[PDB]
């Protein structure tokens, strides 16, 4: 592999770890990787942090009751480029009625951008993605690094 | 000018970071690397490279959290490391209440021109280690001086 193609391993390590840990402890967690449209104006909403990606780091910011917990993490190729950001709300039908912020969040993002967002639920630790309008639930965590590694293909 | 304003709002953003850990007595270690690199010790943590936030700084000192055990090393205006070593200090002119925090900061003060800011979990109270010995009990007023005095 070559280095791109190393990073980008790395980075999805980190993700899967992170993820892994937040969906076992019920850590609610919203992290959006940008692709290739731009989320400059959603990544100025939040505090900027610019920093490499490592899955301490991830996991550090979701702690509830904590200044970096509220809103999402977005992250541009190996960085976390802001935490704390506003995404738009879906009124999409098709999220499941019991949802909350974080899960509408997501999909109102992917509604305007070809991001890919994971979402944890901080009620069942389920974790779900969502991709172009649609939210994928209960992912095992063999379905999340496909995803990943498919999205960075 | 703005290099000079960029150096106010980093000591504002460990200024509102310390505070907080203080009155919460969140255990915290924040070291400040001046003309002698501590690059050996940046590589011992989790590197980061991030922008400085208050926000930031909280998350990274909270209890029972990955990022939480060791220091924060700061290196031209940014966190470059999180979760680092630092040598223990074998001076015997240490508060014989402090533990390994304290002893880590003097450790490093002895052995670089660094400035490190300590918030004891047991207490709050708040001290600073420079040239090999440790400043204790400081105000807020108190640590913003020295903090404008090693960036003057």
């Amino acid at each position: 592999p070559t280095p791109v193609e190393e990073a980008q391993q790395k980075t999805i390590e980190a993700i899967t770890k992170a993820i892994n840990y937040m969906a076992k402890r019920r850590i609610g967690a919203l992290l959006t990787i940008e692709r290739d449209t731009g989320m400059g104006d959603y990544i100025e909403t939040g505090i900027p942090l610019n920093a490499k990606v490592s899955s301490e780091l991830l996991i550090n910011i979701f702690i509830p009751n904590t200044p970096l917990h509220d809103g999402a993490v977005i992250m541009k190729n190996n960085e976390i480029a802001a935490a704390a950001c506003y995404l738009p709300l879906s009124e999409s039908p098709f999220i499941s009625k019991e949802l909350g912020t974080r899960h509408r969040a997501a999909v109102g993002i992917s509604e305007v951008t070809d991001s890919l967002t994971i979402i944890v639920s901080e009620e069942t630790g389920g974790v779900s993605v969502a991709k172009n309008g649609d939210l994928h639930r209960e992912l095992t965590e063999e379905a999340l690094k496909e995803m990943l590694e498919a999205e960075f293909k």
